[PDB]
């Protein structure tokens, strides 16, 4: 009861958690004809996730749709190399090698070894990330991150540890975020429990800060913020 693998006519995104809420039904379990109004209820329904945040990726959503000025998208338009699916993702392999948008299971022990305790903090999301960077631009010759696509990769590791965790403390459970990817399941069974704090655009906006706060490069190679 309320969680369902696809079919062979559903389509999935590069995204674990829009993934995670179609299977959950919060977002049409097929992956398509998502509209705004959808984006808002499913991810303030599931997560949330307060309307005017929803709005602004379901604006950056509605661009990956080839139909000009759309009022929808369907999940595997978000699959689109270099629009919002990127390289260097903490779970996909980069387009150059194979498909971008299912799980990879050589790319995501390589984030996963940057895990080091039982709890997720800032550092931590932050090293991975910065691996993972590292790692496309020396084995991808054509490897490229747009500054959307930075600015992206970083909201995505702000997002795991404030949407599934505590925005305040910003940590995560471990198992939870591996349950997410793993499962494209929310995992509820081992503690995640719906916040009852609205997560905001500020939220995601604070937590990004904390995560460029926590790199070290000594010097920058690329784009790295
Ligand atoms: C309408 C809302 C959203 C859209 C349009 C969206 C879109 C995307 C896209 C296009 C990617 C692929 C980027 C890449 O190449 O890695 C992605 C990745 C991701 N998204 Fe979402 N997303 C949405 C909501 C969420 C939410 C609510 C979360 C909460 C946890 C989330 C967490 C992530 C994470 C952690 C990744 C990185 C996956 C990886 O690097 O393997 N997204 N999202
Ligand atoms: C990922 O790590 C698991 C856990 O050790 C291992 O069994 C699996 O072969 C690894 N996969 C890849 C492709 O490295
Ligand atoms: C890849 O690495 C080089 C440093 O060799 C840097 O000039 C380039 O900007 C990096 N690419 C990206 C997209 O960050
Ligand atoms: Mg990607």
């Amino acid at each position: 009861s309320g969680w369902q693998a696809p079919g062979p006519n559903d389509v999935r995104a590069p995204c674990p958690m829009l993934n995670t809420l179609a299977n959950h039904g919060f977002l049409p379990h097929d992956g398509k004809g998502i509209t705004v109004n959808k984006t808002i209820d499913a991810l303030g329904s599931a997560l949330n996730i307060d309307a005017n945040l929803s709005t602004l990726l379901f604006g950056f959503a509605a661009t990956t749709n080839p139909q000009p000025n759309a009022t929808f998208f369907d999940l595997d338009h978000l699959s689109r190399h270099n629009i919002l699916e990127h390289d260097a993702s903490l779970s996909r392999q980069d387009s150059y090698f194979g498909p971008a948008d299912v799980f990879n299971e050589a790319v995501f022990n390589q984030t996963k070894s940057f895990w080091t305790g039982d709890i997720i903090d800032v550092q931590m999301a932050a090293n991975a990330r910065i691996v993972r960077l590292l790692t496309s631009n020396l084995t991808n010759p054509e490897y490229s991150l747009s500054d959307l696509g930075s600015a992206f990769s970083i909201g995505e590791s702000a997002a795991y540890i404030g949407i599934l965790g505590d925005k305040k403390s910003a940590t995560v459970p471990k198992s939870w975020v591996e349950y997410l990817f793993e499962n494209e399941r929310l995992p509820y069974e081992l503690g995640f429990k719906r916040p009852n704090d609205p997560f905001t655009t500020d939220d995601l906006g604070d937590l990004s800060t904390q995560i460029i706060n926590a790199q070290h490069f000594p010097q920058s190679p690329g784009k790295v913020e």
